[PDB]
């Protein structure tokens, strides 16, 4: 802290994004001339959805996180009507977009993200701190292309339970998670096999229709795997999708799986 900002300081910028209760947007210090992203929230949607204290969660968690691949948060401040968090800018967008562009990853492109995301990741375990809400649209890139984990609103310390209503889809999230039962760090885990089987298919693993469907799907673990998916990455992904928590790997088997180790560009790290 030590510096309390105020609207006024930022010269607001072009829409990033949009988010659940306000939007996302460029914006520059008018003193350094600092360029960042200004996190918008409406205050009667927080309260209203009784969501106030995810964005406790997320203030206070994120801010004192220092990872590469973990997308910081300077501060915050608030007027009458909203709360603005003070981001650090990624400028090449999300993983989500980039995969609307091109549809599916190649077996380099997956592997490197997969990598990146299992550091943050297990930088985030080592305080037991879990995202539980690792999706695309909340994956961001940086200047260098690298993945930065961002949207810490659902994390929480391990073990945890689930208080809080579930609001999106449930294609990313395991069946400890949807069925409300105790979990831990091994959520995470889960999430990462969905994302790597969704970079290099173009959809998630599980995805379905409706809301009940998907349930069905994630509570059973079907999946199946299209005819180009090679062997190394089916193996690493029957591995990461396990209903059975325990028996997913840890980060450190990920990072050294012989799948990743030989298409990942950039090297593993929870050293
Ligand atoms: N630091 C950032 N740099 C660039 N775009 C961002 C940044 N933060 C968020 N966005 C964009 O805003 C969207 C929503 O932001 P997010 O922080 O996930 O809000 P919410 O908690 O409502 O989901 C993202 O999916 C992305 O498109
Ligand atoms: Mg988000
Ligand atoms: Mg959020």
């Amino acid at each position: 802290k030590k510096r309390q900002w105020a609207l006024e300081d930022f010269e607001i910028g072009r829409p990033l994004g949009k988010g659940k209760f306000g939007n996302v947007y460029l914006a520059r210090e008018k003193q350094s001339k600092f360029i960042l992203a200004l996190k918008v929230l409406f205050k009667a949607q927080l309260e209203k959805a009784g969501v106030e204290h995810q964005l406790r969660r997320e203030v206070e968690i994120q801010s004192h996180l220092r990872h590469p691949n973990i997308l910081r948060l300077y501060g915050y401040f608030h007027d009458a009507t909203r709360v603005y968090l003070i981001l650090e800018y990624a400028p090449l967008g999300t993983v989500y977009r980039e995969l609307q562009k091109l549809s599916k990853f190649d077996e380099q492109r997956t592997a490197t993200y997969i990598t990146e995301l299992a550091n943050a990741l297990s930088y985030c375990h080592s305080k037991r701190v879990i995202h539980r809400d690792i999706k695309p649209e909340n994956l961001l890139l940086g200047s260098a292309g690298e993945l930065k984990i961002a949207d810490f609103g659902w994390s929480v310390h391990a073990p945890s339970s689930r208080r809080d209503t579930l609001c999106g889809t449930l294609d990313y999230l395991p069946p400890e998670m949807i069925e409300g039962r105790m979990h831990d760090e091994k959520v995470d885990l889960w999430s990462l096999g969905v994302l790597c089987y969704e970079f290099l298919v173009g959809k998630p693993p599980f995805e379905a229709n409706t809301y009940q469907e998907t349930y069905k799907r994630i509570s059973r673990v079907e999946f199946t795997f299209p005819d180009f998916v090679t062997e190394g990455a089916r193996d690493l992904i029957s591995r990461l999708l396990k209903h059975n928590p325990s028996q997913r790997p840890m980060l450190r088997e990920v990072l050294e799986h012989p799948w990743i180790t030989a298409n990942s560009s950039k090297p593993s790290n929870c050293q």
